[PDB]
DNA sequence: GGATTACACCCAAGACACCAGGCACGAGACAGCAAAAAACAACGAAAACGGCCAC
């Protein structure tokens, strides 16, 4: 994927992929389905947002409004707050 | 002294309670064609993917 001008897109199923695979070639990212682990998505974004990435990277989240996606996304935001007030400011 | 005067002794009619057995209740305990056959609803779910080791 990195060393070929063709082979533009490829699906990854971000459970198996994210162990540290180097995919700096990517610049755009599409998230299709929200996951349960709030962590599995940071490695997913890091599949194109490696340290010192060559070009700007963007994330497009898919979210079905008025569905379980709403509950999961709010849950993930709450989980981010959990690790973002325990380690940032316990007054939040 | 001995019999009227009185009082003790007991015994017979009496009663209440006793002893049991009836009598009614009281609720269990039933207990209710056989043979043949067919329809006929209900008895009734661990997802899915990865990182492996051993093929």
């Amino acid at each position: 994927f990195n060393n070929d001008p063709s082979y533009n897109v490829f699906l990854l199923t971000t459970r198996v992929g994210g162990l540290g695979v180097n995919l700096t070639g990517a610049n755009r990212v599409i998230i299709y389905d929200p996951d349960w682990n709030p962590s599995t998505d940071v490695q997913a974004r890091e599949r194109a947002w490696r340290l010192g990435q060559k070009k700007d990277v963007t994330i497009y989240r898919l979210m079905i409004a008025g569905s379980i996606e709403e509950k999961i996304y709010h849950r993930q935001i709450f989980k981010q707050f959990l690790t973002n007030k325990i380690l940032k400011d316990p007054k939040q």
